[PDB]
């Protein structure tokens, strides 16, 4: 093949991966969009066709960002006027459409700048947050009853996460939960009153004559956190002329003794909701189970049905403690927790019994509980071929815990080692989403039979074009460092000749529970570098990395900026112990956590690496947010861990940068890793007379994700590497 | 010579220029400091010796930043605890010392964080500003009477300039004027109430967990300006138990019709003070002369003793209108104004007569009036050898306006063509400060005789070492472009060979009234470039440039970002029309205004220049301060000049940067040219997919002047140039 995967291929998206994005609404009915056409595929027969023609909204009057169909097939929510806030959060505008009655509503509309909105999980009620206050609407035209009255901007958050909760805990803007009926609106309240603010400049269009100052309630390590109250309200019994009563659920006693976060809300039954609470020191959590006193109107969390989760070697959970899965009756649950040997497995609990029973075991981990039937529990794990880089669907028999069937391991062993799954309601049917090492492969299935009905997308189009191009290949292997196996992955250039010396780029993330070596098919920067510029792009999962059990993962506990960084160096040495590395031309790079590691590595003065790029790096843990930082580091106080805190900064390593070429890039409106962190590094290197290279990106955040800038930054970075490696 | 002026020579200050910094206190007595020793040289005889021994303060207890001896020889003010604000402004701490009585005061001390402080011009009174309010102290231990009560931070300024006045109008923090007696404290009041704020981040020591937001009352072009009131108060008649009465002087009527600034305060006599007022549109100024009604207690500005200054071709004054010089009686004054042909010359005014009389004329300008006697007026001009790059002391006979004696032209024609002057009281004796083309040369003189008593410093030390080093030479010449002569200066490398092709660096300022080509000796970056890296470093004074009369200077009126930029390009062409320029290797660079021009030139797509560095550049005039920007551009409104404003941005030229290599540098804590200005450029270039090089400087201002950073920046820029020119 004469052609090659080029920078412009990557940047302009020459070769598209096709996804198959479906959405179940019954136990056999899902949706697929097509040239604006919302079809409804019937997995049971195949006699699928129109649900909503593409032209239905050619007159609508606005560009349509997203849609939500009420579960009861009666309405469609129309999300237009999208405006991003943080990672998950945004505000939008919303119109409701009567499907049964070919008509768009016009009365008692859902207001512009709405923070969140969602259907009741059965029926067609609407919960919406606007101005920090929650509103309910039983019918798509009746006035909305105001649940909360305390919403103040950047102080009181009703039904929605503040910044830290958004990013660190829940990964959504939304702090609302429906009871599977439609009766109860569970919601949390966040008081940011004494949280400090991060303040940075936003410059906007050329036209804006004074830069605006952005101000964000953001708790850095050891600062004052937000506080949380949790409430439940009845939706049915809602007088259109009395301010509703929301029954607060107070937390456990072991929690109220001090700083705590709310770290899970999972409903069990129509009148039973679970909560999990985490202490500010995140090695101790508790789960409450609370029933509705149908005569009293209160909520009762039986001290005898609490369940403690804790760790002596580390923190609780991968990032947070896992969610529980309740059986129809809601008297027992399944939950992934760490076992005695330190492996995340499925433990089966009874509401009232302290001890659970491990219904899976071994040297490997459960990734997620996916669905639970009367007969089976389905879960994804990296058990197959002893490979933590891999993902598969498995099936366990409820009536017998040794009847484990792998549903995916065998379908396409060569093409498909990284599965994910989407189940129909009642888990009647399921989609498998294969992500590598071959091209993504979407296929549909029936639980009952296990037989593979239909191939939904096999990307053979993409595959056609790829035969024309000199693709890199991808080695996934381990090396042994103690009696421990540490996985790496290399992206080998085309026609890789093991006797030649290739230049190597060490691509780094390295954060707690990271996994940079996997079986996933990717078309990114690395592809352009290997293919066109004949650069091996490595990645390595050392200590602190996840899915290999608490011994590797918690190795980094209270010691961030150490083993993970050192393993990264070690890994490089080992690649040059192999024979294909021009050890006069090893580079490093990374973004976010991985920019930090790349900065630490460069400052280590191991003289292994020539140059390096840090994108949006952490430079000092006291600058990052409390909930992340503390999870690993605890409190920056001399009675706690102020020592490793002060010992793990990039600035303290500035002298050693004399030995390297360094490119530092930061977006200026990074709400997350504040430009501050990069500004401190620069100042440090300036103070010590080290030259380096810098780039900022005006009005850009942690993603540097705008079309123009993403192009600019990968371009810029490309030259830097080429220059560093001397490539004409 | 084997050695060369190296980067490290420039950066580490290998070769020092010696100054001779004296301060007159009588008509024959001045001071010189020596290894901490404050001597007093008696120019009359020479029998000079100790005034204050170096050890006098080895016990003082603080590091001493500065000192001020009261005019009546009785006290010394001790300024310690210096803390910079803007260009001139700062806060400090002050102790008073009794010279007559070998004792440091301890009672009713001058308070920490004092904004300004000054002796009465005769006697030993003290005026001090603190918390925006003025305080007077008749004796160094008696309580201080509070003159003003309205001082509010960042809103009310009594006795001190706000940001824009500091930088643009007066060039001091101080808005206080003593009457030559010690009777009257004239002061101005600045109301910033509706001035917008510039807000930027300041990051501080590593330790500061949240960056601080700096907020500064700063009016961008066409924003709401500060307003000014002016007051006079009697110091003598000051009850220690009645709030003083300050007599407001209101402005003229022609002023109060709209926006205006106060643009000069010069006292005439013990009971007569001059003011000048400038309209917000700065082509019209008025001067008030005001006498004290000794019975009334008012101030009277006789409408018949007003004097209008205005321009049809430009703005009034070089930057502001010039100060007046009053004769002993205070009934007439001398002032530099522009003549009928557009040359800044000395016009002689009578208090009551509209017209003045030009007592100098020609194609050349008066730089400044230096002293006036009963017999002579002394002034500096660039008249000699028709050279606007030169500065000389001249003398005119009051009794006869043709008796013009040049006091300096002839002393050392080869060494000395750039003089400045310091006069004793009554102008009995004078120091000449020669600044080039030779090594600075400081010499003392007597007015009466004109004979050169003593050589004070001849830098022959510096001259010794320089004979060891391969110094660059400096050609200063003109070229003709229309029937106009435009001056340039080249810094030629050692052993310059006119038949070889040298790479050329065009060093740019180019702003209104700029002069980059002069006879001054400099040891800067340019020196290292020419000497060591054999790079010609040129500079060129095109239209908009000063000291050559209103026709060149006002050429740029309402057209900033045009002729000045174009002439810069033209200049380059002309250097490559000569034969020593490798025209495949012309670069451009500049700081502040010059950063702007460097950016416009690079954006011109004249493909004359290969690379270029912009330090701290203006990028869009609507981002700069009102008082500077409006002086040249008027208002950014469609009924005014919104057109040239919007047509003169660097962002609009972003496409053309594809043709060049570009280095953009900004300090992040630039209170002056906000990092905004650079942040908008970068954004523009990213939007048009242009690659460039960027460097920010954490917590640096428009000076990038901190010791570590100035080193870093000149280092970084050096590599960039070398790289661009391919120099090993
Ligand atoms: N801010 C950090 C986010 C880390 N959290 C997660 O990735 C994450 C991912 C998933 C979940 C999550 C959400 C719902 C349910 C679960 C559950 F199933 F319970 F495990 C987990 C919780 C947290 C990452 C980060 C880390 C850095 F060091 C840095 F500099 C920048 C960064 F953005
Ligand atoms: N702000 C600009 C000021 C340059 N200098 C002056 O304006 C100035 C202003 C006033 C005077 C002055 C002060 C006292 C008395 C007199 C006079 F009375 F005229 F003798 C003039 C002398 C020089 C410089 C500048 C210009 C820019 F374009 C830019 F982007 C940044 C900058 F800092």
């Amino acid at each position: 093949s004469r052609k090659t995967y080029t920078l412009t291929d990557y940047l302009k998206n020459t070769y598209r991966l096709k996804l198959y994005s479906l959405r179940w609404i019954s136990d056999h009915e899902y949706l697929y969009k097509q040239e604006n056409n919302i079809l409804v595929f019937n997995a049971e027969y195949g006699n699928s066709s129109v649900f909503l023609e593409n032209s239905t909204f050619d007159e609508f009057g606005h560009s349509i960002n997203d849609y939500s169909i009420s579960p009861d097939g009666q309405f469609i929510l129309l999300e237009y006027n999208y405006v991003k806030q943080w990672r998950h959060s945004y505000t939008a505008s919303y119109d409701i459409y009567d499907l049964n009655k070919r008509q768009l509503i016009t009365e008692e509309r859902i207001p512009n700048n709405t923070q969140w909105v969602t259907w009741s999980p059965v029926g067609h009620k609407l919960a919406y947050v606007w101005n920090n206050d929650i509103y309910v609407k039983i019918e798509p035209n009746l006035p909305s009853y105001r649940i909360t009255w305390t919403g103040k901007e950047d102080i009181i958050y009703n039904g929605i996460t503040d910044w830290v909760y958004e990013e660190e805990v829940f990964s959504a803007y939304s702090a609302l939960w429906w009871s599977p009926n439609g009766t109860f609106l569970a919601y949390a309240q966040f008081n940011d009153t004494e949280v400090p603010l991060i303040e940075y400049s936003f410059y906007s269009d050329e036209s804006l004559q004074y830069p605006k100052t952005v101000r964000v309630p953001y708790p850095k390590a050891g600062a004052v956190n937000p506080t949380v109250k949790f409430f439940v309200v009845n939706t049915d019994s809602l007088s259109s002329v009395t301010n509703a009563t929301s029954i607060q659920i107070t937390a456990p006693a072991s929690m109220l003794i001090g700083d705590h976060y709310l770290c899970d809300v999972t409903w069990a039954t129509q009148e039973r909701i679970s909560l999990q609470w985490l202490r500010r020191i995140q090695n101790y959590s508790v789960m409450d189970i609370c029933d509705y006193d149908e005569s009293s109107g209160r909520w009762n969390c039986l001290v005898a049905r609490q369940h403690i989760e804790m760790s002596t070697t580390g923190w609780v959970g991968r990032f947070r403690p896992s969610e529980p899965h309740f059986t129809l009756d809601g008297n027992s649950f399944y939950k992934i927790i760490s076992n005695e040997e330190g492996y995340r497995h499925i433990c089966y609990f009874q509401i009232d019994k302290k001890d659970c029973t491990f219904i899976t075991k071994g040297t490997w981990e459960v990734i997620g509980i996916e669905a639970l039937t009367s007969d089976y529990l389905y879960y994804i794990s990296n058990e197959y071929k002893g490979m933590p880089g891999g993902r598969n669907l498995y099936k366990i028999q409820l009536s017998d815990y040794t009847k484990v069937t792998c549903l995916s391991c065998e379908l396409n062993p060569e093409r498909c080692q990284y599965y994910s799954v989407s189940f129909s309601k009642e888990a009647k049917y399921y989609q498998l989403r294969c992500s590598g090492p071959g091209l993504p492969l979407y296929t549909l299935h029936s639980s009952v039979n296990d037989k593979g009905l239909r191939v939904l997308e096999d990307n053979s189009a993409l595959d056609k074009m790829l035969q024309n191009v000199q693709m890199p290949s991808k080695k996934l292997d381990f090396i042994i460092l103690n009696e421990t196996k540490f996985w790496y992955q290399m992206i080998l250039p085309p026609h890789f000749d093991k006797s030649k010396k290739y230049p190597l780029l060490l691509d780094v993330y390295a954060g707690p529970c990271s996994q940079k070596a996997d079986t996933v098919f990717r078309l990114n920067w690395a592809t352009y570098l290997a293919s066109t510029e004949n650069i091996i792009v490595a990645s390595f999962d050392g200590r602190g990395s996840g899915y290999q059990g608490d011994k590797i993962m918690h190795a980094i506990n209270r010691r961030l900026g150490t083993f993970e960084v050192e393993d990264q160096i070690e890994a490089a040495r080992q690649f040059s112990k192999m024979g294909f590395v021009d050890n006069k031309r090893i580079a490093i790079w990374g973004w976010s956590y991985g920019g930090y590691v790349t900065s630490m590595v460069l400052g280590s003065g191991s003289g292994v690496f020539k140059c390096g790029i840090a994108v949006a790096p952490v430079s000092r843990w006291e600058y990052y947010d409390s909930v992340y930082t503390e999870r690993y580091m605890g409190l920056p106080t001399p009675e706690d861990n102020l020592d490793h805190y002060r010992n793990s900064t990039v600035m303290s390593r500035a002298e050693n940068f004399k030995q390297v070429e360094y490119l530092l890039i930061h977006g200026t409106a990074d709400d997350n890793v504040h430009f501050q962190q990069s500004a401190q590094i620069s100042k440090a290197l300036v103070d010590v007379g080290v030259d380096f290279q810098a780039m900022w990106y005006t009005d850009e955040d942690h993603g540097i994700a705008s079309s123009t800038a993403h192009q600019h930054i990968y371009t810029h970075m490309s030259h830097f590497i080429k220059q560093c490696f001397s490539l004409p």
